[PDB]
């Protein structure tokens, strides 16, 4: 047969995510990791699959793996915050989303209003949690 390159399996998991096959996509990213475990995006992409699967702990651990490879990652800080938000770790979530925002400015990355909106939503969810 043929065995793909790590890059080729990342491409395949990307297509599987867009096809809404999230456990399959996540396994594809694991196969990419087997070939090259030093590529941050494989872990962040797999964390998005885990989030869609409502597996917050597994997504969180992949965000940590990505952050050990790229400490400047907007995407890893953003999805770390999103994992924490889903787990109701509100203050940690907001700080990581704010760090994502600052990094994106430093890097001149345009996500429209997505990060400010994500913060507003996070702070409102936190506020509602405090007011009971
Ligand atoms: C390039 C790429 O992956 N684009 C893309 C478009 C639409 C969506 N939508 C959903 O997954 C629901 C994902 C990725």
């Amino acid at each position: 047969g043929a065995s793909p390159s790590a890059q080729e399996l990342k491409e395949q998991g990307n297509r599987l995510f867009v096809g809404r096959k999230y456990p399959e996509a996540a396994a594809c990213y694991g196969r990419a990791i087997t070939r090259n475990p030093l590529v941050a995006v494989y872990y962040t992409n797999r964390a998005l699959c885990y989030l869609k699967m409502q597996q917050h702990e597994q997504a969180l651990a992949d965000c940590r793996r990505a952050l050990e490879l790229d400490g400047q990652s907007v995407k890893a800080h953003f999805f770390l915050g999103q994992c924490q938000l889903e787990m109701e770790s509100y203050d940690e979530a907001i700080a990581n989303l704010q760090r994502a925002y600052s990094l994106a400015k430093e890097q001149r990355l345009n996500f429209g209003d997505d990060i400010p909106s994500a913060l507003r939503i996070a702070k409102k969810k936190r506020w509602n949690s405090i007011e009971e």
